[PDB]
């Protein structure tokens, strides 16, 4: 309830999923956070919900709405200590030849660029509190997935310049993670498997995907993130994978 | 003062430098803590000073020695939820043809068989509470370092052994999950340092390593151990850098 | 001579630096090479100096000129054994406020962008070959580099990309590999050098940055590639590292 | 049949399995070629077969034999210019309470201090020739193997050691690098299997624990051996994956 007391968060589509789960995490660590989603639905809610959290609607990929965001939870609140860039999307398999470069330049401005856009409008904000910015990323950025060419390209770009942002505002006592989570069960991961011939089989394989024979939670993407915000204060630019194991061993992916 | 409370940790190398830092932030996150030292000056007085924390003489290297460290907290505190194997030492720097089998043997006795047996005597216990293990690697296992064949294989035998034991038990579930600190300010760095030509300039340079601009504090070690112990469910054989960043980027470290 | 003998290669960005490195590798292992470069100078004489090269005018981020490069090399030699996707730019030094989106988006482009397309357009006639792509990204985008967020960014894509594409492509025999050069002496390295205030400093700490106390040379990226392609038979979504030792140790990046 | 013409190589465990295929490798590259092995069936018979390959009875466990290896092939062929340490055991699967701190030890003797002895005893040497030592890891030292903990430390060991001897040889021109396979197709691996329930089974596990969908042989990793060795003169401290994508993508290892 204290542990991040009088701290302002910024969570992008923190309206359902991974997102919700790192708002509630943040709110039950005593700071106020600003909800950013391009939908009304879930985080409305939320917003009545949770004292402590409000909703502003913003769509990442739209500059104006971004720095909007940012005005107006400096004009509201007075300060921003941390950003959450949650946003993002997974599309559905789809084999490489597939896919299309206009739909590769798509999937680049929401998981990217829209990371990229709100980092630095806020950066500003973030030096004078000596805040800090969290990169949700994915494992498959670090270890590919098949059928997923340009989601995985845009999850190792998110690594990566999570990596160099760290460099550039180490100076400025602002440190830059990212969160690389493996399976979690959220409303997309729920989205995607309903496409598939046998839901219940793609979902049975993702449980077992992992060591630990289940699918992670948003309230443990939710519980690093609060980590990484309030008690890591010597880790930048660190990739802190909540995967449950899958990136361990071999598994199902004489010598002709 | 409750994210760990009713659990039960036992800390080796736990009277001074990292090891302290760990005990200190278990006790403060509510648990009771044993400290394991081979050296009683630190680990006694750490006991006289933190109610919770009691101290336990014992060489990690002497099996017999562990055995009773089981024991006696079990036989004392009736459960055993965590396990920190932090002892462990770094050897003066030493050139590759400097060094023997023999020193090289005695080092991975303390740094790898010692978390090893431990580890092993305290599983039963730690599966009946699905508790965890925590393992102080270091980030030259991932990196190398100079003037340290040894130590630097230790301890990437030390992160190694972690995915590993992490597969084996996470079938019961226990998690086991390492930190790998780079440049952390304590009496073996100060140690160290004091061998050099001018130990003040090899600070200097310990803390400019980082791009954050200083060592680390046991502290910092100390929190990134409760979060793996309290709230990183869907963790497991994870490393967890606690490095202020000395691993990006260029260095000091045209073609012909 | 004969490694990879009667074998047809396409190298964008061969016109010089690493690119004619490659493309040199490549004609002394015995295949014909297809240099595929947006300006003519260096590929024309490239194309005078090398029996077994010929030079194609072609810019990888015009999908048409990417299209016309594929169907020229089919129509003139018969097959495609190897795509080697070299064409990138590094910018001047940018702090991160000095970037923009659209600069970023151009850089992506190139740096990506150019990458998917023309293996996407090679890839029917590599499954009929069983050949394999050659992608070069940077070890900046594994370990991050200052001033640089987005050319950091498009090479942590790159690499990413390179492990979800070998996925895709194994069940067709195919694979997709990637060089990470460290310091590599060209013509981009002289020209960033030439904008800061000591070039000569620059450049003499581009050679300290390694263990080994020198750049790369071409050469070496080229033989690297030649072992891709023609004898890695076993390799498929690996990151070969050509950095003379850069991401090793510590180096020039008390606890408070 | 001269890439490493006039050279002298050492192959430790040459007689069958991967050091085999390494001998096969160097002596088809032009190289002279000392096969060590503790077993004389194989390693004499390769002997006979492989004019410019000689055999040489030597544990490498016992540092006199290894004294006699090095002393012997400097006596009979006036240089040395590598050294493959490529002796090491996999022992039958074994949960962590199945293992002991003993079996441990001799594990460690053969698969670490092995290749530190031959290393150490060969280095001057090599820097008289500016040779260079490739060290044969394995793939599960990074990411973890099942009922395999003395072997997994083993492996993170030699990984970790070979980046530490990089930095400390290459002042001297020495590079040191390792190989890491995945499932290789060798005796070892048919003992393994044939150890097991259903041996048929395993195997075919084995095969499609690849994306490649094979195992991989022993003349690849020799190879990649040979490149390191002969055409790899700006790589130094790398872990060169030989292990046909196992490390790819997610497998077989709905939130509670
Ligand atoms: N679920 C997993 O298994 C998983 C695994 C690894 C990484 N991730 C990453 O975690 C993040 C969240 O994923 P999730 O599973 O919770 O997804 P989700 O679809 O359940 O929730 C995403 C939220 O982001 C919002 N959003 C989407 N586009 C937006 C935009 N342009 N502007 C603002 N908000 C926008 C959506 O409206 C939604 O509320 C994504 O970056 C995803 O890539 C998820
Ligand atoms: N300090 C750093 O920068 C740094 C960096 C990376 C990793 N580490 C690791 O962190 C751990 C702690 O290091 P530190 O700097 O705090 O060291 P330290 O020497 O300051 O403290 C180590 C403690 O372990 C105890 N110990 C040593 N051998 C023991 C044995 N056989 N049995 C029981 N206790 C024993 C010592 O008596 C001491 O109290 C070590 O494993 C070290 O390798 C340290
Ligand atoms: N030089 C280094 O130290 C270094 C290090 C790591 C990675 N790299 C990468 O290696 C690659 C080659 O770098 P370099 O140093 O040889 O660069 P360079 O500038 O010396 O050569 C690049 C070549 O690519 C061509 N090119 C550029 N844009 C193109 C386009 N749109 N279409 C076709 N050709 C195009 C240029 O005309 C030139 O001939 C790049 O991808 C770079 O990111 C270089
Ligand atoms: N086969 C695989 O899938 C695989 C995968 C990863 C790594 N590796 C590693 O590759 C190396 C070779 O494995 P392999 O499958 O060819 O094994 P193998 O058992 O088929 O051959 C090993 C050879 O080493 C010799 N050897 C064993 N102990 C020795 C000693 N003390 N001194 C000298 N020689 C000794 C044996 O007599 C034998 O000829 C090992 O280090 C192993 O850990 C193998
Ligand atoms: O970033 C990730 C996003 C994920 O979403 C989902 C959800 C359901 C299925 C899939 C999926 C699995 C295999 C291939 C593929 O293209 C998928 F989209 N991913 C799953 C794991 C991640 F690390
Ligand atoms: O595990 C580590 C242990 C460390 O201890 C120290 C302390 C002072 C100096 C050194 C040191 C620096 C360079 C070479 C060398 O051999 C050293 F011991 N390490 C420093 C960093 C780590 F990641
Ligand atoms: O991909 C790379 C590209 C490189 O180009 C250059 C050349 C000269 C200077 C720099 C450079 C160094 C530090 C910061 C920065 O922004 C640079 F561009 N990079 C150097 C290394 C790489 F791995
Ligand atoms: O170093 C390795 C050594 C290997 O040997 C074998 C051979 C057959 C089975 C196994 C094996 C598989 C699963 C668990 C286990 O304990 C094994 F030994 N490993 C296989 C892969 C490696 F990377
Ligand atoms: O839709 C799948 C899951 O999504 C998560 O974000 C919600 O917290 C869960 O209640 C829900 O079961
Ligand atoms: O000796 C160096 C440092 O060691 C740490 O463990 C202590 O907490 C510090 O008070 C001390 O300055
Ligand atoms: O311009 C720097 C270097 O670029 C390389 O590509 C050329 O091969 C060298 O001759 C030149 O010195
Ligand atoms: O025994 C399994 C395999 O071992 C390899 O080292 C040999 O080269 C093969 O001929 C054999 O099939
Ligand atoms: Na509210
Ligand atoms: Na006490
Ligand atoms: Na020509
Ligand atoms: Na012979």
């Amino acid at each position: 309830g204290t542990r991040y007391a009088g701290k302002v968060v910024v969570v992008t589509g923190g309206g359902r999923g991974i997102g919700a789960g790192i708002v509630r995490a943040f709110v039950n660590s005593g700071a106020r956070v600003v909800i950013c989603d391009k939908d009304e639905s879930g985080g409305r809610a939320l917003e009545q919900e949770l004292p402590g959290a409000v909703f502003i609607l913003c769509d990442v990929t739209q500059e104006d709405d971004v720095k909007t965001l940012v005005s107006e939870t400096i004009r509201r609140f007075g300060r921003l200590d941390c950003v959450v860039n949650n946003a993002g999307h997974h599309p559905p398999p789809q084999r490489p030849e597939e896919t299309s470069a206009q739909g590769f330049r798509q999937l680049l401005e929401l998981n990217l660029l829209g990371t990229y856009t709100l980092t630095k409008l806020a950066l500003p904000y973030l030096r004078k509190s000596q805040g800090n910015v969290i990169n949700i990323s994915s494992l498959v950025g670090a270890i590919g997935q098949a059928q997923a060419v340009p989601y995985v390209a845009t999850k190792g770009a998110v690594t990566a310049m999570t990596k160099a942002l760290a460099l550039d505002e180490s100076p400025y006592g602002v440190r830059v993670n990212c969160i690389s989570p493996g399976n979690i069960w959220t409303p997309l991961w729920e989205e995607l498997a309903a496409l598939m011939p046998d839901p219940r089989a793609t979902i049975r394989e993702g449980m077992l995907a992992q060591p630990l024979g289940r699918m992670g939670q948003p309230a443990e993407v939710g519980a690093a993130a609060v980590f990484l915000a309030s008690e890591a204060n010597f880790c930048t630019g660190i990739e802190l994978l909540v995967t449950g194991g899958a990136e361990l061993g071999y598994g199902c992916k004489p010598d002709i």
